[PDB]
């Protein structure tokens, strides 16, 4: 019924598209960031954030996307179709989750706001000539500089 | 990561497992009920309660299964391998989504702990044997099955 | 009527002459950039600002050359008429756009005065040859030179 | 993305459908009448309203179009390629340009709500079979 996952956070679909789809990093290091800083809160009996509630429902639909490739990789007998079911999973599948869970998870350790200034930051400088702009492309850090 | 979807509603998976599996009405009536109720909350951009930020989730969840029920169906020529992937998705992917929309959708209306207390009650009626079962089991509603106004 | 666009925003054709061609991003950088940022209120049924009314005028614009663009390249038959024609559409009346896309685009993330202070000290440092000036333009961004965005 | 060019002001692409494509004045007529009401608004260096600033960037559109047209006549040889580019420049975009010049000329000459209202009393005009349309169309005046 035409729903927009990020519109309830302040964001939209096309707003996290505004930044290279290569830039996001892979899903197993996103599932191993959500896994080390945030496991005890996403396996707890509360909401915490809607952050969290999110990304409860992210991890399980791909356990169930990963249920489903390793479904394919058995039960399919020729190769040519279990591949091409895998290699949609595995990248057009996964690039809509890497943006999911990117978000949720910078959210989370950085801050709502700040990734929705960082992600209009981000792809302004991505689309500005390089002579003009900043050298060093933007990032997110929680280290504070030394003073 | 375990990650219990229930468990932060105060229910788990053993508990929806007091439902059987032919329980749960068909993806299309929950879809159905979800917009003819929710569709004004749910397309909406605010944090209404975490149910329905669970339901946003489980419904655009189910939109992909659809885009690649609908993808497979062109992009694999093997017919054989086409119609398992497209099945798979269709019934196997499609309880536990199902299961999950008909747990949302029931909190939103009657209550979350009404639903729980549901649960309960139609474990105690579906375990007990067919001889000593009552014809007519626990459902949720808001008004008795004869409402006089 | 000899009519300058930038003129009831502060600025000038003449301000804005000193950009380099290279300086702007492509018009696909560019409306996108307004399509992530300000569609909303692009879309939206109110006078946001002279700056949005400027948008809303200079992207259906755009729209119409597209139309053109494709126009050529159906009913055309001569090859060597239709990329002069498409050709024209998109480096010399795109680059006009990419100044004014640009433009406005900037005063809406910056504010107009830091845009045009901007162009002031720009047209400065690219005045000057190249052996007497510093060889890094001046920038106008959000970002503090260093980026790591913090809080 | 979208952006109604009229929607800011009050209307719609579907609500100056009303008028048939053959109603719009031609482009001169039309940045004539800017030039002799408008003209030392138009170069003014302030925001008058925003029909100025719209009416602003459609006659520098239409002096693009016009610096295409005659950069088109000198550069391409082939005449049957030419024309082709020359008269759709001047009659299929000039018609949409004739659309959105009438619409700011009319809104500062007769203001924006009476442009409104008579968008929607010349459709029950043009709507009407001919039997019973009124012989003489409606049309904005000032005098009151």
């Amino acid at each position: 019924m035409d729903i927009d996952p990020y519109k309830e956070f302040g964001a939209t679909v096309e707003l996290l598209s505004f930044l290279p789809s290569d830039f996001f990093p892979s899903v197993r290091d996103l599932l191993d960031t959500a896994s080390a800083l945030y496991r005890e809160a996403l396996e707890s009996p509360e909401h915490c954030s809607p952050h969290h509630t999110a990304l409860r429902q992210a991890i399980l639909c791909w356990g169930e996307l990963m249920t489903l490739a390793t479904w394919v990789g058995v039960n399919l007998e020729d190769p040519a179709s279990r591949d091409l079911v895998v290699s949609y999973v595995n990248t057009n599948m996964g690039l809509k989750l890497r943006q999911l869970l990117w978000f949720h998870i910078s959210c989370l350790t950085f801050g709502r706001e700040t990734v929705i200034e960082y992600l209009v930051s981000f792809g302004v400088w991505i689309r500005t000539p390089p002579a003009y702009r900043p050298p060093n492309a933007p990032i997110l850090s929680t280290l504070p500089e030394t003073t």
